[PDB]
């Protein structure tokens, strides 16, 4: 199953789209400042991007949010004419959210959350449902039976890691394609970003593009251009493959 | 550290106290008479006991009943707490509800899945309330520190680290043993009580009798155990605490 | 189901048998040493006691096995080696009156097949990496090769990278799937992934009510048993 | 680091070669069979191959066959080699097998459950020839560099890394693709081979195969036109990745 997000088409079987930006939005000229790099190296590069970052950081010390938050968002996709993507925490936050953040997402330790599900689901957004570091990736069906029961289907599943022993991921590979057979292959994409704990995140990104994904999380010589072509080449490769 | 809850001692050298219940409140006389079940064992065998129930907590459905919410919830609280005169606990999932529920609920509880959530840490710690931290599956025991860190900060030092084990594979719970010490070292001796329930019966039992021959200050459980072979599980969980902790450190 | 070892009654609702000695037998003085001071200490506890040693991780099979008599017969205890390769059995069995599988060694099936035909009672170290669940499969295979006397050592299991865990709930699979054999438990190996540690780990392994403890290790031993004496004591005595 | 492999190249950034085979040797005529079908495939798509079996091992059940054994294993590796021309890699188990295998296999596999046995690695390194390092299950990658320390010590540097997976939990076991990195950084980047068969479908398979070679290895290694059509895949990825400099 594709989903349109304004003119980008995402799928697991569509060339790659790029989610991307900060981790928590601090500033306007420093967001557009962030925004502008990464709409550049993908637009030479032909890759469809979509601008991600968080109003929040949610676990730091006591060390923008809401309001002001949504107002750079609101420039962002005047300026570039993107899509962008944040993090949802509360049922509150999604309508207003919702309103000008093309897609909205859910963390994975919220994922038993009903009652943010629902809101989500309410919004009509697209929604991009991080997969919990405990889950068995054949148990993604039983988010995506929720929000379908909610009224929405405009879903991506995202993987993230899974936890290995304490303080530590591994990303299990054969999750990718379980996760598509058993939801229906809605778009699956991959948060390198968060899987890993640095050529690293390439090798990571690589393997996981090889599994024929519809997208891939990149924080970032000009290191993201390197890793773009390398990830780009893999991808028309396995999308150029007979499933 | 020890920690007073109305006329209980709760401390990992004091005899265990039972935190039970059930897990979301349906209807006031049937937590009536679970609780009185409850008091009722636990006064035969003399252990301390604070009754457990969530007003609101999500289910396995988008539809299933969350509980009879806030509002009605503390009222509920409030008639146990007439009733039997015991202390009670509750979870909390967002900042404003921290001062209503704390002014009727004795403990309030962070929600493993919450626990890294500054907001809400803040918000709990300035009700002075006594807080029962849940430690997240996916956190290694060395790390609640970071989070007594900021509740201590936040200018509330009455915090108890309970156990409700550790991601091992998928969709899977091991309880390292080890963790308890690792948690009593590096977090002052602050009171450890262990979630068996949510660490999944002959199962129950084993677990709990492992984990409170660590020297714990408590045991966590739901029943809805089954009820009726609640004081034949006490019995065997106090007959060990009752040995261990007469045994000097 | 319960194992006599020469006098001693080996089972999970029988008073705990402690495994312990030394890592590898060095010298017979050496041995005999050691083994005195497991000996005195665990006779006044009354806690049976099973002397534990390997002759090859150092002084081999030929030195080892007249050691092994030798502390037979000084002190009139049971003795428990680990045996490597098939041909070994039979020689270590007339001696050792139980014999361990290594835990790297226990997929292996000839060495099973001649571990099973000396009708030795056999101590299996369960793999860090294999489920208590999967015990049955081991235990299956020396069923078929005839023998059934066998105690299942749990030592941990593999928790991440390089880290081990010990699952307390693999104790009461293991009696179910695996017909309520003798369950004992290696503490130590669990750990060296410290006193305070291995008495914790201890008392909470020996909670789940098992037939013996297994040690790879100013009277700190005897100390740690009686603490363990007590508490075993103590769940011995509760009806399951 | 790369190897030579009789006229093989093997290395990190070398096109792959391909493991594979039988479980255990039966007889001639069956082991021939079997590898004229991996030999026709590889050289249909222009692979390297190394033939693959063991003379002896355990299998799952006590009285399962175990293979012809040493001796008669022997001649039918001979015979192997001198009808398709091609190297093969068999297990070792016992330091008094090593010098009679290495006379004719060209690999020797250290099987995971004897990885940390120190006089295996002995018997195995003073072959000097070709060596095969299951990685164990439990066994992180960076402890990798002691065994290859060992070796190293008693003299054989013509050593290979095989990857299998890692324990994950109870019974499954998980592939870190991040481990393959670190054993090249650690181990002085010598060849890296995936068994993406124990680390467990075809499906399945491909999906695991694909993602490991993604990340530049010497090779893939099968414990077992499905085939072609696998491998056609494989090759497509791998000349992608090796055709392009390391970032
Ligand atoms: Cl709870
Ligand atoms: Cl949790
Ligand atoms: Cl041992
Ligand atoms: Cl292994
Ligand atoms: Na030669
Ligand atoms: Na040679």
């Amino acid at each position: 199953m594709d989903i349109k997000i304004n003119d980008i088409t995402l799928g697991n079987n569509s060339p790659f789209v790029l989610f991307g930006g900060i981790n928590v939005l601090e500033s306007l000229d420093s967001t557009l400042q962030t925004c502008a790099h990464y709409v550049e190296v993908t637009r030479k590069l032909g890759i469809p991007y979509i601008f991600k970052a968080s109003f929040d950081k949610a676990r730091s010390s006591i060390s923008v949010g809401l309001e002001e938050g949504l107002k750079i968002f609101e420039k962002v996709k005047a300026e570039f004419g993107i899509p962008v993507i944040t993090d949802v925490h509360e049922p509150h936050q999604c309508q207003p959210v919702a309103e000008v953040c093309d897609v909205i997402q859910l963390p994975a330790f919220l994922a038993r959350q009903t009652d943010l599900v629902v809101a989500m689901a309410k919004t009509g957004n697209v929604v991009n449902i991080k997969k919990p570091q405990f889950l068995s990736p054949s148990q993604m069906k039983n988010i995506v039976e929720k929000f379908h029961e909610a009224g929405n289907g405009k879903l991506i599943l995202c993987e993230r890691g899974s936890s290995f022993g304490y303080d530590n991921l591994v990303v299990d590979m054969l999750g990718f394609g379980v996760m598509k057979q058993t939801c229906g292959n809605l778009p699956v994409i991959f948060d390198v970003t968060h899987s890993l704990q640095r050529a690293q995140a390439l090798d990571l990104a690589l393997a996981g593009m090889a599994t024929r994904l519809a997208g891939l999380f990149l924080e970032s010589l000009h290191l993201l251009e390197d890793f773009l072509i390398r990830i780009k080449a893999l991808d028309d490769l396995i999308k150029s493959q007979p499933i």
